[PDB]
């Protein structure tokens, strides 16, 4: 299989299909990264739910087990035993929410779990991601809050540019990882579209294998971000996969990919399972509550995973009740086979030039 | 397949194998029984590691979801999916522990989670473990502390008797039970020669489908135990199954074996799993300790089990050092995978007339 290669092999409005190819493996697109271990699932549990790559945090990994450690050990593929690609994110962004002093070279900053000081610069977290020996690796960028004002939504962006040059020639100086793994760039501007288009200019002068749309899912709510989108996700190359960074529920997914957006990653289906809520065609449930107690139907009646051919609602709704592990466990496999199977619908309405009538259907069901 | 049906296929000394026929399944003997959910696991992953019986803890579950509300719902095997044999406790050991008023009539006691009142008497217990669907049913006993005086161990061996009596009448009153499950009776009085031997005579009176020996594992050490066993066991009838409640390391169970017992519980491969306890043919090792952080072998060398075939002690490490709910999956597969193990190279030594060597050997390696 070569390095990278993107192709679309249908088309409808703004929304595409198509492959991912690397060493690893194939990833089909529109795609949904469960991240990561994967909370409660074996990697073989992963894949059966339909899974093609999983999400690495960098930011965990290297406070503990350490990304030399997991180096030394045989990279991150190894140590956990998921043989398919792994995205890894940059660790910048659960620096600014999890640990600070920022400057121009990086950020220094305290660990949340040792008090020990730890340094992040697009440099070293390039080089964490080739010590992890990720497949796709996340260019380190600067966050913008929202709200945020245009001088400091422009500074931020202007940083990130800058941060995107350094991430990519220090991809480029590490011949193992320019030759093996690919490189994403996030655009940057906040809710401006003048910004996004000169992030877009920037990052494409530099040029990257995908194209992240960052700075949404921060408080914004669905209307603003899919404006945002609406103009944003055309700047970006066409002939490239456009990633939606921590989105999100399942009706976010459908309008990003109405929009353009081929990639996802979110820790709600998996953070959800252990907290009872369970993904249906017909909307979310709470499994704890008391109406479930003596529901022996599945968690949904058209989903097709080992959990709801199985169990019943009544028997997943005393396990969560009893903080049992096994409740996470079967919680958090259908979540994320939920998802799998809502993108494998999303993928063949597209391929079958009906994706518009799936999203229709989708939401009308949905949110009866 | 028979209601029940034991068999002794091989014997040396006081050891046996064989096997119990029941109508969900053949148990090989001697066995070891895990602790239900079986924490951390699904069913499918219980029978893969070789159990052919879990037992389920009555007193849990009559408080959460309740015996009723499992009945209404199909019964236990239903509810959590494993359509093998089920052992049931009687809930009285844990009403003396977890959560009281005791008279001649049975035990009133306050739930240690709500608070409200419950009851359990030797015709109730028959009852819960009814409607749960148990396929052996323990008879409903006073438990004796150690130390206990001998009049104090005279008393509630006696009154145990006439609660193993009302057991048998219960659970003979209910067509169904009578005619698809089994009942085991409890053998009690301590330490005292004199009072085991009554309560053997009076249970062999009753008759039962086996005899456990309680009353034992309760701080009294290995020694004393080994010693209590050693004239206890021989005063069962020999042609039941014989069942240690309670026990236990694996060292316990095959000096228990050596000296006539059949059955065997206890929560510690899956406590210890929890904690980071791993059971190796070497002895146990705590997988939290620093020394495995980079130690790329399986938990054990020799072990057939999948997680030995997968992951590194180092990933262990990491996970248990985390708190992640998947090294507990894995801690507690391969610990009850191991047990099984354990008990199928006795069956095996028993089968080949060379269980003395092999437990020669095992110890020898064991405690090194
Ligand atoms: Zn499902
Ligand atoms: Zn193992």
């Amino acid at each position: 299989r070569p390095r990278f290669s993107f192709s679309i092999a249908a088309r409808e409005g703004k929304a595409r299909t198509g492959t991912i190819e690397m060493k690893r493996g194939v990833i089909r697109t529109p795609a949904f990264m469960p991240v990561g271990t994967v909370k409660a699932l074996k990697p073989e549990t992963v894949r059966a739910t339909g899974a093609d790559i999983i999400l690495g945090n960098t930011y965990h990994l290297m406070l503990r087990p350490g990304a030399e450690r997991i180096a030394k050990l045989g990279g991150l593929h190894s140590f956990m035993g998921w043989d398919r690609p792994i995205l890894t994110d940059s660790g910048g962004y659960q620096v600014m929410s999890l640990s600070t002093k920022q400057s121009e070279e990086g950020v220094t900053f305290k660990s949340h779990l040792d008090g020990s000081r730890h340094m992040l610069s697009p440099e070293r977290s390039i080089e964490i991601q080739h010590l992890l020996g990720s497949d796709i690796v996340m260019a380190f960028d600067e966050c913008t809050p929202y709200p945020a004002t245009p001088s400091r939504a422009a500074s931020s962006m202007e940083r990130s540019m800058r941060w995107a040059k350094r991430s990519r020639d220090a991809f480029d100086s590490r011949k193992e990882q320019a030759e093996n793994a690919a490189l994403f760039g996030i655009q940057q501007g906040s809710v401006f579209e003048n910004l996004r288009q000169q992030s877009a200019d920037a990052l494409a002068e530099i040029g990257f294998d995908g194209y992240a749309v960052g700075g949404l899912a921060v408080g914004e709510g669905q209307d603003e971000m899919f404006r945002v989108l609406d103009f944003s996700v055309p700047m970006l190359p066409d002939d490239k996969p456009h990633y939606l960074m921590g989105v999100g529920k399942p009706d976010d997914i459908v309008g990003a990919v109405e929009r353009g957006i081929d990639m996802f990653d979110c820790v709600l289906p998996t953070r959800s399972g252990r907290n009872g809520q369970a993904f249906t065609w017909d909307g979310p449930i709470n499994i704890r509550n008391a109406r479930f107690s003596e529901d022996l139907k599945p968690l949904d009646s058209e989903c097709h995973c080992a959990v709801c051919q199985k169990w019943s609602r009544a028997y997943i709704h005393a396990l969560i009740r009893a903080g049992e592990i096994l409740g996470a466990m079967l919680m958090t496999e259908h979540n994320i086979a939920f998802y799998q199977q809502l993108m494998q619908k999303i993928r063949d309405s597209i391929s079958e030039g009906r994706f518009s009538q799936f999203a229709q259907d989708f939401r009308a069901r949905y949110f009866a």
